[PDB]
């Protein structure tokens, strides 16, 4: 130990690296924020943050999530809008100043920290548009790579977030040949991009999703996992039983009832299928059940989800958009203007359902 370097990244393989997360929290709704049209980037490169309607992030927010025992935090980052033209699609200094800014939040905290590109307008699975989101791809991620070249192992990349093919009938159920050959091709640039970048991006823990990262058969099946880089995790995002969970139109429930279990039970088990039983670390980077003023109904779940995942060593990453109030997707669980945990009992059972002791700081007093 004595002589190392307070630089230096440690050599170790995602699924060992894996054992030391908690659970997570994604800061949504933020870095992801995409307001091109409606604000103009060119005169403000860095008020995306906070255009939809979250505040501009503290560190303090992250402490409270932190005394919670959340040490995973991804932070969904929309670059689209912030970059400039080929061949260089240079990002503009400012943003990526801030979202360094961001990232120091939890890292220099010792948590893990996820960065990614989330809502981008370049890199859809399609054919007739590949070999430009490829070119971007290599650009934009030898600079987030040369940017952060000298994080340790807590800060991971995830190159993709859902990539798909928008607007058709395939977007959602899992793709098609055309979708499936288009993710993978974009995925291998990603990781040939970082994996050859300066400083400790060679060993640095890298994320990739599966089309939409879906979790679904058809991305699964179709999804090419890499070989002999033991520093690779699959990307997957699941809000399951979506019911229960997401669906806002008419098949929407809010009672975590016999047949939302029946749908979770399946949907772990694909995840244990194609990836715990492969072999393949995963870490399934967003999910979350809204609010449907249904506390002890989503506590339940929120307990069996964590329990049936962490069953498995895989770890979840709750999507926190900062909503709370309206029609519309009510995911907050952090009041960041507060600085309180808004439904003490889902961290209760988050921290249970992990095994961990049962212990919510900062809860709101109602």
């Amino acid at each position: 130990h004595h002589v190392d370097d307070d630089d230096k990244i440690r050599d170790i393989s995602s699924k060992e690296l894996i054992k030391e997360m908690n659970f997570g929290w994604n800061l949504g709704n933020t870095m992801d924020a995409q307001c091109i049209e409606y604000l103009n980037y060119e005169k403000d490169q860095t008020a995306s943050e906070t255009c939809w309607g979250n505040p501009k992030t503290t560190e303090d927010m992250f402490k409270v999530l932190i005394d919670n025992q959340f040490n995973v935090f991804r932070i969904p980052t929309t670059w689209s809008g912030h970059f400039g033209e080929a061949p260089d699609y240079k990002i503009d200094e400012k943003w990526l100043k801030r979202v360094h800014e961001v990232v120091d939040y939890p890292y220099k905290n010792g948590a893990f920290v996820i960065l990614n590109l989330h809502h981008e307008t370049w890199n859809h699975a399609f054919s007739e548009t590949l070999d430009t989101a490829k070119e971007i791809l290599e650009k934009i991620w030898s600079q987030i790579a040369e940017e952060f070249k000298d994080y340790d192992e807590h800060l991971i990349f995830e190159g993709l977030n859902e990539p798909r093919k928008n607007d058709t009938p395939v977007e959602w159920t899992g793709g098609d040949q055309e979708g499936w050959d288009a993710v993978n091709a974009m995925n291998a640039v990603f990781l040939k991009t970082v994996r050859s970048a300066g400083g400790n991006n060679p060993k640095r823990h890298l994320m990739i999703p599966p089309y939409a990262a879906a979790c679904n058969e058809n991305s699964f099946n179709n999804f090419i996992f890499p070989e002999d880089d033991d520093k690779v995790i699959a990307s997957v995002h699941a809000y399951a039983p979506y019911n229960f969970a997401l669906n806002n139109g008419e098949g929407a429930v809010d009672k975590f009832d016999a047949a939302g279990k029946r749908d979770l039970e399946w949907n772990i088990n694909l995840m244990k299928k194609r990836f715990v039983d492969q072999g393949i670390p995963m870490i399934l980077g967003e999910y979350g059940a809204m609010n449907r003023d249904n506390e002890e109904d989503r506590a339940t779940w929120a307990e069996f989800y964590m329990e049936k995942v962490t069953a498995m060593g895989v770890p979840q990453i709750w999507w926190d958009n900062g909503v709370f109030e309206g029609t519309g997707e009510r995911f907050g669980l952090l009041d960041r203007k507060n600085l309180k945990i808004v439904y003490p009992t889902i961290v209760a059972a988050l921290q249970k359902g992990r095994g961990l002791e049962v212990n919510v700081v900062h809860a709101i007093e109602k």
